C-alpha cells in the first residue's frame, strides 16, 4: 500500500465504521448518532483521498465497492452526498480509478441522484462525480450517452437552482468541445431546440454556457446549422436582440462572442 502508516490506519478505521450494519432496531437518538459517525468517516476518507496514493489504497481496500453498493442509496442525504463527493475526489484525473468506478455501475446510480434526489447538495455532488468519470474517458461518455445522461443534464439546466444549472451547462459545454463525434446524436435528440428555449428564459450567467454549447453544435456541422435556421425556432431575432443587450456590459463579452459567431455562421 502507498499511503503512510498513520493514513492507512485512519482509512481502515473509517472503513470499519462504514462497513457496520445500520442499527438493526434503533430509536431516534441512536440513528442520528450513528449517522454522524458515518458522515465523519466519509469526510476523513475524503481529506485523505485528495492524495492520489491514498485514493488508490481506498480502491484496493474495496472502498469503492462499499460506496457504490450501499452509500449512494443510503436513506440519509448527508450520507449520499458525501459518498458521491468521495467518489469524485478519488477519481478526478486518475484514469485507472475512473475505469474501476465505471465498472462498478456508479454512473447509473449517480445519474439517478442527479435527476431525482430531493436534496440539492446530493444533486450537485452527484454531478461533480459524473463530471469526473465522463470527461477524459471515452467509455464513460459512451455509457453516459446510453444511460440518457444528456437528458438528465438538460433537466438540471431547466430546473431552478442556479449553482446546479450553471454546473450542468458548464459540463455540457465541456463535453461538446472535447467530443465532437456526438454532435449528430445530440442534434437528433432536439438539443438545439432545448438549448434555444433556455436562451429565452431570464438572462443570467448561465446563458453564456448554453450559448457556448450551441456554438459547438453549429461549428463544422451542417445539421446543427439547419436546426438553428428552422423558422419556428426564432433564433435569429433572439440572438440579434441579445447582442444589443450585451454590447455595453463588458462582463458579458464571452456570451456576446458566442452570439456573434452563431449569427455569422447561421444567419449570413
Amino acid at each position: 500500500m502507498r499511503g503512510q502508516r498513520g493514513e492507512v490506519e485512519q482509512m481502515k478505521s473509517c472503513l470499519r465504521v462504514l462497513s457496520q450494519p445500520m442499527p438493526p432496531t434503533a430509536g431516534e437518538a441512536e440513528q442520528a448518532a450513528d449517522q454522524q459517525e458515518r458522515e465523519g468517516a466519509l469526510e476523513l476518507l475524503a481529506d485523505l483521498c485528495e492524495n492520489m496514493d491514498n485514493a488508490a489504497d481506498f480502491c484496493q481496500l474495496s472502498g469503492m465497492h462499499l460506496l457504490v453498493g450501499r452509500y449512494l442509496e443510503a436513506g440519509a442525504a448527508g450520507l449520499r452526498w458525501r459518498a458521491a463527493q468521495l467518489i469524485g475526489t478519488c477519481s478526478q484525473n486518475v484514469a485507472a480509478i475512473q475505469e474501476q468506478v465505471l465498472g462498478l455501475g456508479a454512473l447509473r446510480k449517480l445519474l439517478r441522484l442527479l435527476d431525482r434526489d430531493a436534496c440539492d447538495t446530493v444533486r450537485v455532488k452527484a454531478l461533480f462525480a459524473i463530471s469526473c468519470l465522463v470527461r477524459e474517458q471515452e467509455a464513460g461518455l459512451l455509457q453516459f450517452l446510453r444511460l440518457d445522461g444528456f437528458s438528465v443534464l438538460m433537466r438540471a439546466m431547466q430546473q431552478q437552482v442556479q449553482k446546479l444549472k450553471v454546473k450542468s451547462a458548464f459540463l455540457l459545454q465541456n463535453l461538446l468541445v472535447g467530443h465532437p463525434e456526438h454532435k449528430g446524436t445530440l442534434c437528433s435528440m432536439g438539443m438545439v431546440q432545448q438549448l434555444v428555449a433556455l436562451v429565452r428564459t431570464e438572462h443570467s450567467p448561465f446563458h453564456e454556457h448554453v450559448l457556448g454549447a450551441l456554438c459547438s453544435l453549429v461549428t463544422d456541422f451542417p445539421q446543427g446549422v439547419r436546426e438553428c435556421r428552422e423558422p419556428e425556432l426564432g433564433l435569429e431575432e433572439l440572438l440579434r436582440h441579445r447582442c444589443q443587450l450585451l454590447q455595453q456590459h463588458e462582463e458579458y463579452q464571452e456570451e456576446l462572442e458566442f452570439c456573434e459567431k452563431l449569427l455569422q455562421t447561421c444567419f449570413s
